[PDB]
């Protein structure tokens, strides 16, 4: 417990302004720069098929929950250097807190 | 111009998160703790009616355009002190930009 639940309505729109570019998340949504995240929770890392991940993320191995994924959003490269995702990062807890409370929950 | 244009659909949600709680922004909206803010742009402070204003804002006689808003947006109190709008306020400018961006488009 270093992760509580956010607003699922505000998590929403900071994923439209800093994901969306990038990721889709509903289940049949395609890759575009950077995988579907569609089912990513209890998901190790690079495991979309038809999706080019880098060596990095495949090999950093990360199994995707609500804890882990704040880590890694508040800085991906230093949390898997070398992965071509191209984010700074979301450097407020609260703002993680609120996109994690909405990919908890548009990713199912 | 010292106010640009942000997300509306991240202002919506900074709304529902911030202001809910005591304003409602539709024609025909009700006053709650405090007025409902249809109409606002270009309307000096204090004159929805059938709302119970304090003194201060009243006189205050503020005439809202997206600037002014964005002064008291950051610190109400300090801006009208005696108002008693009990909210700390919006520190970050790219925050009442988005916020702005969504009254100026709901309150019309
Ligand atoms: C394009 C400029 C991106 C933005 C903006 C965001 N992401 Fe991303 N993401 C992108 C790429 C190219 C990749 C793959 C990197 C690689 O080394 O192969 C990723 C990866 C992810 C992952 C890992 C998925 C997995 O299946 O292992 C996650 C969980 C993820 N991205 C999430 C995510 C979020 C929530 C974003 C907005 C804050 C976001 N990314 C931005 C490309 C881009
Ligand atoms: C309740 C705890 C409030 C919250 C949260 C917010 N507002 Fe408010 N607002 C509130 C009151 C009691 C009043 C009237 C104060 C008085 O001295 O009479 C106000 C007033 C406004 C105004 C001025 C309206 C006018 O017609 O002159 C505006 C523009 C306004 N409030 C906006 C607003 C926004 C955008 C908020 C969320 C960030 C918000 N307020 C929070 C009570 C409460």
């Amino acid at each position: 417990t270093e992760f509580k639940a956010g607003s699922a309505k505000k998590g929403a729109t900071l994923f439209k302004t800093r994901c969306l570019q990038c990721h889709t998340v509903e289940k049949g949504g395609p890759h575009k720069v950077g995988p579907n995240l569609h089912g990513i929770f209890g998901r190790h890392s690079g495991q979309a098929e038809g999706y080019s991940y880098t060596d990095a993320n495949i090999k950093k191995n990360v199994l995707w929950d609500e804890n882990n994924m704040s880590e890694y959003l508040t800085n991906p490269k230093k949390y898997i250097p070398g992965t071509k995702m191209a984010y700074g990062g979301l450097k407020k807890e609260k703002d993680r807190n609120d996109l994690i409370t909405y990919l908890k929950k548009a990713t199912e």
